[PDB]
């Protein structure tokens, strides 16, 4: 997840937060609309002090700061990379030949579950890398 | 990202840490034959000590058993959730109903790009806690 994804996310969380009781009540609203099944799981009075929106957004975006800050060494491994030579065009060819080599080592065991886990994870990371080799790169 | 997720990846690094060094040298000479234009920024004698395969799966595998570990007070969450009466099934409704109600209280600022980082985060989320509600679900 990239610095400028996390920023937007948290923009809209205090977005959010500034309207904070009115989205609580629309998003139970909603949901008891939507699904009444559901109505029996919480208080009769849940409007008046549950806060069933911020509890699903805080732990999103309590978890995706996590992730971020741990993303820090990521970004110092991308500078590393700048120093290199490398360039945020090179990333594409070493996920590729990533991928393509796990295929060929794994041969038989190899999944279509497998092959979408790593290039998932490789893209991600490089997406990282790359923001930040676009700051740097004069 | 799921145990399960996780688990076959670790599996599948472990099918090459078996064949480290094969891996290894197959990853080079596929990448410099797609793309001799990174070649120069190897060491001339590059296959004899570098692990370029074994950086890339190995930052990959440790961040990710990072975010699992971290991925355990998500368990400890789907558990209460059980505890709850909350079912596997109730998942989608909840997200549906997060998305309508950030489109609602965002309105002319919400955007496709938040959309996709919304749902994404919460499906994985979700994922993690869907399959917790599993082990317990008698
Ligand atoms: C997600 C992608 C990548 C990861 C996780 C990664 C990881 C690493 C790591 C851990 C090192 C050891 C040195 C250090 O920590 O600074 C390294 C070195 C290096 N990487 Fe990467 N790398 C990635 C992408 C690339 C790309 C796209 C290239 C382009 C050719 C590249 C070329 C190099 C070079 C030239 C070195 C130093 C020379 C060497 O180790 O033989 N890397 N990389
Ligand atoms: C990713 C999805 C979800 C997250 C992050 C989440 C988060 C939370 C949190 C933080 C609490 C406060 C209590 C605690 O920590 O145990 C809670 C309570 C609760 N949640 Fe969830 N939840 C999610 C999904 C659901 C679903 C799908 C339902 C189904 C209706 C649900 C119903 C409830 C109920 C009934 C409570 C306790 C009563 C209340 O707080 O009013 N939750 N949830």
């Amino acid at each position: 997840m990239t610095r400028e994804e996390i920023k937007m996310i948290q923009k809209s969380w205090l977005r959010v937060i500034d309207k904070m009781d009115e989205a609580g009540l629309l998003f139970y609203r909603r949901l008891f609309d939507v699904e009444p099944k559901v109505r029996p799981l919480f208080k009769i009075d849940i409007e008046k002090q549950g806060r069933k929106l911020m509890d699903v957004l805080n732990w999103i975006v309590l978890n995706l700061q996590d992730i971020d800050a741990a993303l820090d060494a990521a970004r110092e491994l991308a500078r590393r990379h700048v120093k290199y030579g490398v360039k945020a065009e090179h990333y594409p060819v070493v996920g590729h030949t990533l991928i393509w080599t796990l295929r060929k080592m794994i041969g038989s065991e190899w999944t279509k579950q497998l092959e979408q886990l790593w290039t998932q994870a490789y893209e991600a990371l490089a997406q990282v890398m790359i923001e930040e080799h676009h700051h740097h790169h004069h």
